[PDB]
C-alpha cells in the first residue's frame, strides 16, 4: 500500500527512457551513418 515496494523504480523508468533514448539515437546515428536516413535513391 505504501511499505510495499512497488519501487517505482523511477531509476528504471529513468534509465528504460534514457537507455531508449541511447538506443534511438546510436540507431538513428547508425541509420545515419549508413546513410538509411538518407535517400539519394536513383
Amino acid at each position: 500500500g505504501a511499505l510495499e515496494e512497488r519501487a517505482i523504480p523511477i531509476w528504471w523508468v529513468l534509465v528504460g527512457v534514457l537507455g531508449g533514448l541511447l538506443l534511438l539515437t546510436i540507431l538513428v546515428l547508425a541509420m545515419w551513418k549508413v546513410g538509411f536516413f538518407k535517400r539519394n535513391r536513383p
